[PDB]
């Protein structure tokens, strides 16, 4: 049987599932959550080899050990380990569409295990296998014995081996596919691998056991008071002795316990579930969770004779909570969330899609630390320490059942096909069966990308019926459809409607109001932070405060899928689609996180953690209203620091504590601050500091910050009289200016400014010319392909008007001799066949103090495609250490995603004003920078910069970091005007138009001199 | 309005001259004006502004010009939106055209006066024998703004000796949500900091 080409069979021999088990035989270990010695690992080395299709497996295998097999880790994926290469496709699926076939070549891993069973385990009750993770489809035997089958890669299949074992020695032989039926539910958007990649462990359980228990928690009305209701399933010898107790602790507390015989109450002519039993135990004032206090207690389930024999004990961590829709709103414990969400795959740059505790825990501080309370799954159950890891550090969780169909045309084809609804049940209701008791669960999800069929009606029914604790929801078929209860679109903009036909993406306060609409609205996916973006994420945040039934969202998405590959010399870099000879593939479409690979930040981190902080402050007079977003905790681990700095000198500070109540607010009034007549800017900055560590953070941690321009003392002090004045002297090729140990030199014939000396050295390497360019961002991008190109993207709008390859025309270039000064004035104008773009008209002027004043007015084209930035370039001579600066940082920071950075002063290595974004492009600026200092330069003006050893020629020639090159001296980019880089999504132009360069006329002015 | 700077220089074609202002309250820098004005062999005045406004002074009305020209003339013609008057947050019904009115349509005679009569989109703008260009809003009429914000009944005006005329780099908008709180919308304020405009000013 080609049961891998067979939606209809997507198991043989699985047993049920159910919540985790360990099988404990002592109560106090199932209370601590210990070890059990009924469960066991059989993660570790194994025995692998690859095959091309399973008919090329020898039948000998079954039976014994391949010589030429390795010997590998596990859980793995295979591709990881070089057998064959992993694909990185988005949405056409990596194999022909011709469901429910699959290649006949088709990539099979053999792997085998040689393992001990105690004789203990073989002498009663039952021994079972489970594998949590096996992509995509596989059979098992034991001994060289067949055992089973089955489907789904991101749930455990579990098999009895009880009959197939023996004391001592044993073996396994798991023949994996890596492609079946199953394929066509799994075309999510990321690495296309397989394998034995999540735990594989063995549990031995009693004959008489617990075979399921479903815990729930409901309130009176103002949640002091609670009933926990356990119902509890069993397996086997069915007795009247039998007993199941039920006890919850707060630690080493027990705070309530109920015990009871089997046989639940009456529901139907034949009567009740003698095999079950509902315990309910009353809690007063219960200690609620939260992704805030993610307060829990314990629940031990205890199957025993009634006079006292425990059988065996199950158990779980409980969060008392309520989650329910209510009037429009999604509220938890009675309170409105709001949702500081992100969109999570499981991956590893190293291990693939195998997870590793270390790294989810890594995971989990850094989401708390940077402001997010809440995950989404996508695009599948994940491992299962995930949620106990949410449920205890506090994280609200999305679990969302492993479908995803995106590839079909149209996108429900077989979701709205009752043949596959067997399939898709399977991977909703084993799901539900296995994470329902985990707090940290708040709302289930159908899948992902399927367009809407019938299956998605009957499945959100199912489950609304067995567990009506949580709401269900599912974007496809536009996000709004009778399938989910929270209208969850994805990429829908703020204030822009996008009315595609059938799945109109309209905008989100839009949406919200449409007649007879009533659900509350949180983005499944929003803002697409694939290299520099993120721009425009405060517009997103400004909403979700403003309206209450827009309840937040999750960022897509967390991490970027890049997997590392080892050069010639054995040096790591960063691979994406393709690099590993992967086609058809969709190249950097893989990287979209908030952090690199290695869980290094992006700069766009910076810009969520702020936007998503949970105090928000005003200012009045000296007087700071602190208003708490917090939900349930009051502000018991926070000080608020303030300071005050005149250009960057610090004038004053301090700390008040803070004391807000959840919702409330604090005024503190700041004591008699500095009024210094210096001129500059007076800027103030609070900060909320915990003093006290936590779990998922260090002592000093800074959760919240905010700045205020407090008053500005214009400069009116006129400078002093220079014992000097420069000279001119002319060439018909050029203007030389000299002044003490300064000299100028610009080029007549192309108008720039072509080289200046401080003493007797030079200092560029590159003229100074005018730049309208930028090393095209992935969203200037979007699609756009040499192939296929995409005549919207901004890059080739760009293109195509000449912008990149128009050339200066000198239209004037004179030099006069002034009183105190020469002034150079020039004009060009930029043509591509035909067309004036833009006219660039600038003025320099070189005082008797050595200083250079260039004024600089561009005209712009109204018909050309708005430019990417107005500045001045050019490569200095000088490679310095440092760069220091007056302005928004210290991280890279654009129009659009500028409001995390503070003004100040600055001073950073070179290096750190480069971001090494995977896929190179335009990076590092810096705006609102008021003095630039570098080496013996200093620009000061009012404007933003970045300033590098790579050229935007080179970035935008170079498709990887690692083939970078530093150039001989410093690219400096200053610009007068730089456009916002957008982010809504990477796929369509995304940049506001109050960030696009669309005045026509530009001013700008600097000031360069020496120090 | 306080000199910083008051300086003459010639060039190869032309005479340039640079000043700088202060403006200041109760020892407050409020606004800084610094500009060159540029006389050629043509006879044509070119005049750049580039202005500092403190960034705790509150946003101002307008960031312009202005002057009493001894001349009345009869017409107003412009190269701007019109032809009725327009202010930035209330100019989509103008249009971009060439208008000639007579100067009386360039005043509104609202009951009560204020600022008025503003057409906003203006590269060229001409008046007896003169003419400005560049890319500005402008207001011209008998009646300065000092008299306007005297008068409390329109009946009650005189038109003054000559022509006062407004000519801005930039506008505040008017506003109108409602008449009892301050309703410019944000992006209607003058709250950028520093501006920059430049005018021809010619004979015709
Ligand atoms: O579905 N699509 O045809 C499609 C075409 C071009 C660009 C994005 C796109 O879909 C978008 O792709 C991004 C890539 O990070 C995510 O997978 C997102 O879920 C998906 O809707
Ligand atoms: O899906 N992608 O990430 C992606 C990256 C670059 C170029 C095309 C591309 O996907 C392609 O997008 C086009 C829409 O433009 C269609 O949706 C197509 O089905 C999808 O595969
Ligand atoms: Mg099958
Ligand atoms: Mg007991
Ligand atoms: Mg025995
Ligand atoms: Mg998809
Ligand atoms: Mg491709
Ligand atoms: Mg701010
Ligand atoms: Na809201
Ligand atoms: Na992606
Ligand atoms: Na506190
Ligand atoms: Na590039
Ligand atoms: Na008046």
């Amino acid at each position: 049987r080609r049961d891998w080409e067979n939606p209809g069979v997507t198991q043989l021999n699985r047993l049920a599932a159910h919540p985790p088990f360990a099988s404990w035989r002592n109560s106090e270990e199932a209370r601590t959550d210990r070890p059990s010695q009924q469960l066991r690992s059989l993660n570790g080395e194994w025995r692998f080899a690859w095959f091309p299709a399973p008919e090329a497996v020898p039948e000998s295998w079954l039976e014994c050990d391949l010589p030429e097999a390795d010997t590998v880790v596990v859980p793995s994926n295979w591709q990881m380990h070089g057998y064959d290469a992993p694909i990185y496709t988005n949405v056409t699926y990596p194999i022909t569409v011709n469901p429910p076939f699959v290649p006949t070549e088709n990539p099979t891993g053999c792997y085998s295990l040689t393992f001990n069973v105690d004789e203990s385990w073989l002498q009663e009750g039952q021994t079972r296998i489970i594998f949590d993770g096996v992509n995509s489809a596989f059979h098992l035997w034991c001994n060289g014995r067949w055992v089973g089958y089955g489907q789904d890669s991101r749930l455990p299949s579990e098999f009895d081996l009880s009959a197939f074992l023996r004391a001592g020695e044993n073996r396994l032989a798991v023949m994996v596919l890596r492609w079946s039926d199953g394929s066509y539910l799994e075309d999510q958007d990321m690495w296309r691998m397989s394998g034995i990649f999540r735990d594989v462990s063995l549990l031995h359980k009693p004959t008489t056991q617990i075979s399921d228990f479903h815990v729930a928690t409901r309130f009176n009305d103002d949640f002091s008071r609670a009933v926990l209701e356990a119902e509890v399933q069993m397996c086997g010898e069915l007795r009247d002795y039998l007993r199941v107790t039920v006890s919850l602790w707060q630690g080493e507390t027990q705070v309530a316990s109920g015990t009871a015989p089997f046989g639940g109450e009456i529901i139907d002519e034949r009567g009740g579930y003698a095999d079950r039993v509902t315990l309910r135990l009353n809690v007063e004032n219960p200690k609620l969770w939260s992704a805030e206090i993610p307060n829990l207690y314990r629940a031990v389930v205890e199957l025993h004779t009634a006079d006292g024999t425990l059988i065996e004990a199950e158990a779980c961590d409980v969060g008392f909570r309520e989650v329910r829709i209510e009037n429009g709103l999604l509220l938890l414990n009675g309170k409105p969330l709001l949702i500081r969400g992100v969109n999570r795959h499981e991956h590893h740059p190293l291990h693939g899609q195998v997870m590793d505790e270390q790294t989810m825990v890594q995971d989990i501080l850094l989401m708390k630390q940077n402001n997010f309370n809440a995950v989404r799954c996508s695009h599948y159950p994940n491992h299962p320490l995930w949620y106990t890891l949410c449920d205890r550090y506090g994280l609200y969780v999305v679990d969302e059942a492993n479908i995803e169909t995106h590839g079909m045309v149209p996108m429900n084809r077989l979701t709205d096909d009752p043949r596959w609804l067997p399939a898709m049940s399977e991977r909703v209701t084993r799901m539900v069966q296995r994470d329902r008791n985990h707090p940290s669960v708040i709302i289930w999800s159908l899948g992902n990308e399927s367009g809407h069929g019938a299956n998605h009606d009957a499945l959100y029914r199912w489950i609304k019926s067995v567990d009506p604790s949580r709401p269900v929801q599912y974007e496809g078929g536009g996000a709004d459809t009778t399938a989910t209860d929270i209208i969850c679109p994805m990429y829908a903009r703020v204030d822009e409607d996008q009315p595609f036909p059938a799945v109109p993406k309209w905008s989100i306060k839009k949406w919200l109001s449409l007649p007879g609409e009533t659900r509350p609205l949180i983005l499944c996916q929003y803002a697409h932070a694939m290299g520099n973006s993120l721009g425009g994420f405060a517009k997103y945040w400004q909403a979700f405060r403003q309206y209450p039934r827009l309840q937040g969202g999750f960022v897509w998405d967390w991490v970027d899928q890049s997997l590392i590959k080892y050069d010639e010399n054995g040096n790591p870099w960063s691979a994406y689609g393709g690099d590993f000879g992967d086609t058809p593939n969709d190249r950097q479409f893989c990287m979209n996180g908030l952090v690199f690979a290695d869980r290094t930040p992006h700069p766009a981190l910076t810009e969520a953690k702020h936007q998503q902080q949970f105090f928000q402050f005003r200012l009045s007079g000296q007087t700071i209203e602190v208003t708490s977003e917090y939900l349930f905790r009051h502000s018991d681990n926070e000080l608020l620091h303030w300071m005050v700095a005149l250009d960057g000198k610090p004038l004053a500070s301090g700390e008040v504590p803070l004391d807000v109540a959840p919702q409330g607010k604090q005024l503190i009034e700041l004591p008699e601050l500095p009024q210094p007549e210096s001129a500059g800017q007076l800027w103030l900055t609070v900060r909320v500091v915990q003093p006290n560590a936590t779990a998922w953070s260090e002592a000093g941690h800074i959760s919240a910050w905010q700045q205020w321009r407090l008053a500005e003392n214009l400069s009116v002090t006129l400078p002093a009289a220079s014992h000097a004045i420069p000279h001119l002297t002319t060439s018909e090729m050029d203007f030389c200016i000299e002044l003490g140990n300064k000299r100028w030199q610009f080029n007549r014939q192309s108008g720039f400014l072509s080289q200046m000396w401080i003493g007797d050295k030079k200092q560029l390497l590159t003229p100074l010319r005018d730049q309208f360019t930028r090393a095209p961002l992935d969203n200037d991008i979007g699609v756009s392909e040499a192939t296929r190109i995409d005549p919207n993207a901004w890059v080739e709008r760009w293109k195509a008007a000449g912008h990149y390859q128009a050339e200066a025309a000198l239209l004037q270039c004179t030099a006069d001799t002034l009183a105190d000064a020469v002034l150079i004035t020039t004009a060009h104008a930029w043509q591509h066949q035909g067309k004036t773009l833009f006219i660039s008209r600038k003025t320099y002027r070189i005082d008797g103090s050595g200083q250079m004043a260039i004024t600089v007015d561009v005209e712009v084209a109204s018909d050309t495609p708005h430019p990417a930035r107005i500045g001045l370039n050019c490569q200095l001579a000088q490679v310095a250490e440092r760069v220091n600066w007056l302005g928004l940082g210290p991280q890279e920071n654009y129009p659009d995603r500028l409001t995390a950075a503070c003004f100040d002063r600055w001073d950073l290595p070179l290096s750190d004003m480069y971001t090494p974004y995977v896929f190179p492009s335009e990076n590092g600026l810096r705006c609102g920078t008021r003095e630039l200092n570098y080496g013996p330069h200093q620009w000061r003006g009012d404007f933003q910069f970045n300033i590098s050893r790579y050229s935007q020629q080179q970035l935008m020639e170079t498709s990887h970091r690692h083939l970078l090159h530093a150039e001989e001296g410093t690219w400096l980019n200053i610009d007068g005007f730089h456009m916002g880089i957008g982010g809504d999504d990477s796929w369509s132009p995304s940049v506001s138009a109050e960030f696009q360069l669309s005045a026509g006329r530009y001013h700008y002015q600097l000031v360069w001199c020496q120090k």
